[PDB]
């Protein structure tokens, strides 16, 4: 099983850590807690942190919701519809947010065997102490919708209420409220090299009201995530040399590795949104030991 890398443009690809194709690539700096917990994978295809297979599915929760009288709250359901077993040995449920924001949405249900349907807006703060996903529950502050009745939230955008003040897009949130520390977290990343720095995959996070921080980095693109699960190749090595060819010329555009572990960095210096052929994709050529010095980009 040779190692590959899906052939995929970065916009015919999906961003792991919201629901959202992916728009660009961006490497930079140093002073962040840097530990997103989906789009966590490791290049042989063990999956970590909150980390699941499908895109649709990041940011969503389905289960039940009892609404306190003149918010509401939700009792999780399996991504399944299924019961929620605290117990598994994950941070959360697989999907749920890995950073601190008020996540704007939807709020969808249907009243059982019967026919009738309703929806309604709804926010839910990561940040608020009453997020407890690995709990089990969590409340959304609506716009206003039944108990007993299957209720889904789909995600759709983050907000603010200060500029760029939020999202906080590294901020992990407490999955278990007062409670205790997030359990079985994915390890917290950072170029360790000399002068490399992380090569992230950007998009940007719908805005629904004020002015949000919208960006959105994630280190894999979820196809990679579903492809290492699928071939699930061996790491010869700590260490694999990607190159960014141009199709249609048939030219290398630039290097970078991809470290066994899940990430993606390279030899560059400072902030610069990359600027990449549409058509560009990656392509492996070999691994190599941790020394291997990249040729700039």
């Amino acid at each position: 099983a040779p190692f590959t890398g899906p052939i995929l443009t970065v916009e015919e690809m999906s961003n792991s850590r919201f629901p959202i194709p992916l728009e660009k690539l961006y490497t930079g700096p140093g002073a962040f807690v840097v530990q997103p917990q989906n789009g966590r994978c490791t290049t042989d295809g063990v999956l970590l942190g909150t980390t699941q297979l499908s895109a649709v599915n990041i940011c969503t929760f389905r289960g039940d919701v009892t609404g306190v009288a003149g918010d509401y709250i939700m009792n999780l359901a399996s991504q399944n519809w299924n019961n929620y077993d605290p117990t598994e040995e994950i941070p959360a449920p697989l999907g749920t947010p890995d950073f601190v924001g008020k996540i704007q949405g939807m709020l969808t249900q249907t009243t059982r065997e019967d026919g009738s349907t309703r929806a309604h807006k709804a926010t839910v703060s990561t940040g608020s102490v009453h997020f407890t996903p690995k709990l089990g529950s969590v409340q959304y502050t609506t716009d206003t919708l039944q108990t007993g009745q299957n209720t889904k939230f789909t995600p759709v955008g983050v907000i603010q209420d200060n500029h760029q003040n939020e999202p906080g897009g590294w901020v992990l949130p407490n999955y278990s409220g007062r409670t205790g520390h997030n359990v079985h977290l994915a390890p917290a990343v950072a170029p360790t090299f000399p002068g490399e720095q992380l090569l992230f995959f950007r998009s940007t996070m719908p805005g629904c009201s004020g002015y949000p921080n919208m960006n959105l980095d994630c280190l894999l693109p979820q196809e990679w995530v579903q492809h290492f699960y699928q071939e699930a190749a061996p790491a010869q090595s700590d260490v694999a040399l990607l190159r960014f060819v141009n199709p249609d010329t048939g030219r290398v555009l630039f290097e970078c590795k991809l470290h066994k572990s899940g990430y993606v960095t390279v030899a560059h210096t400072g902030p610069h949104d990359l600027v990449i052929p549409p058509n560009g994709y990656f392509r492996f050529d070999s691994w190599v030991n941790q020394f291997y010095t990249l040729a700039p980009m």
